[PDB]
């Protein structure tokens, strides 16, 4: 309860990170794909063991495992996380916590893209998802903190 008394809120900009809004500002007439993707799990470190599904993110000459998982969660559309439980735990003598949490999360149905394109968000049915991450112990830092990241969905809906 003590050291995770800044769990929660970590935990919550986490998600929130996923689930960022785009928004452009109305001095750039052209849509920033980058400066927009670059935000999405932005607490992730650039050398990060990512696993979305089972399937391990292997890191390519050009592309960092964060890069690439960001490029991967662009093309979702927006979503939105509920946090429901956690625990985390200090790994004695390593600098790092390990922390297990669940969630809820949703999807937009509208059929707009996270850019706002096409070819108001209506949420589609809740998924399950399982999150373990491996963070460095100043857990309210805001920077590259995240070592390991293992996103599941422990639940999909059928429709």
């Amino acid at each position: 309860q003590d050291p995770t008394q800044q769990l929660e809120p970590f935990l919550k900009r986490f998600l929130a990170s996923l689930d960022l809004l785009y928004t452009q500002p109305t001095s750039q007439p052209f849509p920033n794909v980058e400066s927009y993707a670059t935000q999405l799990g932005s607490n992730l470190k650039r050398s990060s063991a990512i696993i979305v599904n089972g399937q391990p993110i292997i890191p390519s000459p050009q592309e960092d495992c964060k890069l690439q998982f960001q490029k991967k969660w662009l093309q979702t559309p927006l979503s939105s996380h509920q946090l429901t439980s956690y625990d985390g735990h200090l790994i004695p003598g390593t600098g790092t916590f390990v922390v297990h949490f669940s969630a809820k999360v949703r999807f937009d149905q509208s059929g707009r893209n996270r850019l706002g394109e096409s070819a108001r968000p209506i949420w589609g049915s809740w998924f399950g998802v399982d999150v373990n991450l491996v963070v460095d112990e100043n857990v309210m830092q805001d920077g590259e903190i995240i070592n390991s990241m293992d996103y599941r969905f422990t639940y999909v809906p059928n429709d």
